């Protein structure tokens, strides 16, 4: 359904554009201002995507931005792709450093589920989020611009949880 | 089909975020460096979206950028939304000035139609583009963040054409 399109859009209009330049930007950051070499993408299957990650878990702490990537895109001169570096803490220690963000399309699923005109039932959010994750995994498994550049972290909170721990488990390669 | 999701995503993750701040940014540009007060969005129904607009018609000429809009978004500190101002020429005269861009989701439709794994037939591009345009018109007709901030310019090239003239017709209010 809608999730398939959004996963393709996330690949076409973002991942395939930034993943080939990512290691160059991390390299540049390391020798100028170690950050792990992969983009970590958070996929909360409840589609709850806060804008401030440091508010979602106080053991996740904004550190810095990468140097920006710019490109002329669809008539926009110097469209900017920006990514943020986070420190992951564990019992008061810096345990991991990575470029970390939520999958933005999950905000579309959430919003669509709230707007009557979108024809998207509220109870369909989890199934769409799963279909999104599956599609995206399938794309990235075969995409030349990545997999090795990129890690998906999908999770559902229980029906008590630590987002930092979830990320740290993946970081522990 | 896929177009419905993409139109909703274009509204949710972009138009509804930038349209409420647009007039403030145009105002700021006018008293600092008249630009029309609406965002003009190009919707080529063949889904052919060049990255350089000045190459699509030499009577469309990049002038400047608006001041950037930034926001913390989905874990990205200071995500940047940028928009470009174009001059429209007609027989060697500056005929119109506006903030102008292509609808980026149309690049997803185009790309999906080229990738075998996307399950999107090449011959389905026009129908999806039309469904995109229709959905988006329906959304914007009732959205509080706009209509009056925003104009859609949908067109199909013949089966000889001037993109500048198409825009100028709309600009002539
Ligand atoms: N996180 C994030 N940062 C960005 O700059 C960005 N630009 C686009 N997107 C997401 O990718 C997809 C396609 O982009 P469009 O087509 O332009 O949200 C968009 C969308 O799902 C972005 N997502
Ligand atoms: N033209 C353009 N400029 C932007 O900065 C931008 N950011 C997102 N998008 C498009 O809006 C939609 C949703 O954004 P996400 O969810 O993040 O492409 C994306 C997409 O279709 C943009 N499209």
């Amino acid at each position: 359904n809608v999730a398939h399109g959004l996963a393709w859009s996330y690949y076409i209009g973002y991942l395939r554009l930034i993943l080939p330049e990512l290691q160059a930007r991390i390299r540049t950051y390391n020798q100028h201002y170690a950050v792990s070499q992969r983009l970590y993408i958070l996929l909360p299957l409840d589609c709850g995507v806060p804008d401030n990650l440091s508010m979602a878990d106080p053991n996740i702490r904004f550190l810095d931005k990468l140097p920006q990537q710019t490109a002329d895109r669809a008539g926009i001169k110097d469209r900017v792709y920006s990514n943020s570096i986070y420190e992951l803490l564990e019992n008061g220690q810096r345990a991991g450093t990575c470029v970390l963000e939520y999958a933005t399309p999950l905000q579309t699923l959430f919003a669509m589920s709230q707007y009557s005109q979108a024809g998207f039932s509220r109870e369909d959010r989890l199934e769409q989020a799963k279909l999104f994750c599956r599609t995206l995994e399938d794309i990235l498994a075969d995409a030349p611009e990545s997999q090795n550049n990129c890690r998906l972290i999908a999770y559902q909170e229980p029906a008590s949880f630590s987002l930092s721990q979830e990320v740290l488990r993946h970081l522990r390669q």
